[PDB]
């Protein structure tokens, strides 16, 4: 089966975060250094919640400036409604 052959070694698609992003996931309670992209998103959400980087009024708004997360994103702020910067950062900080 060629479809089986193609997908072998590639059915979970784990990533190894680059060291600064790994430190963020660890601060949100992650362990080890291999994750699914779904796990990375869970831990990043948790990180923002535990470091209180969101705005209690406009909870879609993240103020990451002066946090390690802001350094990785190259931003002072972002909205979960317009998550382009997060896509960019994860493309650069997740290794297959
Ligand atoms: C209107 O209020 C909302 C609405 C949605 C999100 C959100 N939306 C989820 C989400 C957003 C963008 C992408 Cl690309 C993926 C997932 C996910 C998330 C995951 C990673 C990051 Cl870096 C930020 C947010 N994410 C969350 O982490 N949420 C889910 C909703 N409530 C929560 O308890 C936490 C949200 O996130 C806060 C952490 C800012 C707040």
């Amino acid at each position: 089966d060629l479809e089986n052959l193609y997908f072998q070694g590639s059915q979970i698609n784990q990533v190894r975060p680059k060291l600064p992003l790994l430190k963020i996931l660890h601060a949100a309670g992650a362990q080890g250094e291999m994750f699914t992209v779904k796990e990375v998103m869970h831990y990043l959400g948790q990180y923002i919640m535990v470091k209180q980087l969101y705005d209690q009024q406009e909870q879609h708004m993240v103020y990451c400036g002066g946090d390690l997360l802001g350094e990785l994103l190259g931003r002072q702020s972002f909205s979960v409604k317009d998550p382009s910067p997060l896509y960019d950062m994860l493309r650069k900080n997740l290794v297959t």
